[PDB]
């Protein structure tokens, strides 16, 4: 073909192979997981969309996915982000002193990957998937995350740390998971406080980004759930990741 289905990236490659070999990574690795059956995990994730319509997908569709990596998460160390994954998975990764999505099993498998199906046939749809704006929202993986994000604020707890990206136009993007999910399914008698950390882009002196309109916005709604809202700029993430693997000796 010269021209596709539908407007976004077909599945990843060896999708398949890909989600079962990190189900037995994971589950190798992290103890609490051990026992799942990977066999099983890649039969209820393909459950969720082969054979289906890929723009009329369901939470529904995933919840024996969902039933299948319920895990625990400590409550109280989630690290939440937007646009800006690759230094939060870099700082957790440190001395695991937060959690991301991405280290739960389900956002583990899913991390990087697109995926699609086909209607009333079995196949997966390598040549393409939906774009979530020019096709569908309801399309197999913008459901599939907006489920877990749901799920993963929900276990929230205590203090709640997001990581913004301060080089974008929107800090705060209500559009996002983080703005359009995760903020509003926060429990308000769990959370204390949401403490966003903006990350700066810069070259060096610059704004006080915890004073941008975007984030005076995100103050707003959180506050307005019965949440605190604390804001602090990394001005420098450089040198956050490394006062984070070596601490107050040196400059920090």
């Amino acid at each position: 073909r010269w021209r596709q289905t539908w407007s976004g990236p077909g599945t990843t490659k060896r999708f398949p192979e890909t989600v079962l070999a990190r189900c037995v990574k994971y589950t190798e690795i992290h103890p609490e997981m051990r026992h799942v059956d990977c066999q099983s995990v890649w039969d209820a994730f393909k459950g969720a969309f082969i054979s289906k319509h890929p723009c009329d997908i369901t939470e529904e569709d995933y919840q024996p996915l969902m039933k299948l990596g319920t895990q625990t998460v400590p409550c109280n160390k989630i690290l939440l982000w937007s646009r800006i994954k690759d230094l939060a998975h870099q700082f957790t990764q440190v001395q695991r002193d937060m959690f991301t999505l991405e280290d739960t099993l389900l956002g583990y498998l899913a991390d990087d990957l697109t995926w699609c199906g086909e209607f009333d046939t079995s196949k997966i749809n390598y040549q393409s998937c939906p774009d979530w704006r020019k096709d569908c929202s309801n399309n197999p993986v913008s459901v599939f995350w907006k489920t877990v994000s749901r799920r993963f604020a929900e276990a929230a707890c205590d203090v709640v740390h997001v990581m913004l990206d301060g080089s974008r136009s929107k800090i705060f993007d209500k559009d996002s998971t983080f703005g359009s999910v995760e903020v509003h399914n926060l429990q308000p008698e769990k959370v204390q406080t949401l403490e966003a950390w903006v990350i700066h882009g810069g070259r060096e002196d610059s704004r006080d980004l915890c004073q941008d309109p975007t984030i005076k916005e995100l103050e707003s709604i959180i506050s307005k759930r019965n949440i605190q809202f604390s804001c602090k700029n990394i001005y420098r993430p450089d040198k956050f990741l490394q006062c984070v693997k070596n601490p107050e000796d040196s400059s920090c």
